[PDB]
């Protein structure tokens, strides 16, 4: 799947920047089914001036695109200074009108399982959001979690 790399402007709100050696990937679901919201749209959105979240990846049934370096944090998991926001990288997974979801959940375990091997992180350190706050999120991967694991492989 190609990676497009649009990051947030250096010096933004939420981009913290604050140094990174990721131990952990913590998986979320936009929550946003409107036609149109894929991830070029969220590489948009987070270049706003006024946003205060961010993660690394957005991932849609056709592309993925990157917001921040990986050695770099982003304020997504919302623990804090915990490992959630301070030690993982955060990976979104579209649920636009538009896109196929089998396909982003296909597109987003190809991009877990890369990342895994190209810093050695561990399958049982792929958390979902909710880990970190409890969270509803990711919201349509949480009833089959472990299935969606089992799909990385
Ligand atoms: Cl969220
Ligand atoms: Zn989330």
């Amino acid at each position: 799947v190609n990676i497009i790399q649009d990051f947030i402007p250096v010096g933004a709100n939420n981009r913290p920047g604050y140094a990174m050696t990721p131990l952990y990937i913590t998986v979320h679901n936009t929550a946003n089914t409107a036609v149109g919201a894929d991830a070029a749209a969220h590489a948009r959105y987070l270049k706003n001036p006024d946003t205060t979240t961010s993660w690394h990846f957005t991932v849609d049934d056709t592309e993925i695109y990157q917001h921040l370096p990986l050695n770099e944090n982003g304020w997504h998991a919302g623990d804090g200074n915990g490992s959630g926001n301070r030690a993982s990288i955060g990976i979104e997974i579209c649920e636009n009108a538009d896109g196929d979801f089998a396909k982003a959940t296909a597109n987003a375990q190809w991009l877990i399982k890369t990342l895994m091997a190209e810093h050695n992180i561990s399958l049982a350190n792929v958390v979902p959001h909710k880990y970190w706050s409890g969270k509803e999120c990711p919201r349509k991967l949480l009833d089959t979690w472990d299935s969606f694991k089992a799909g990385i492989g």
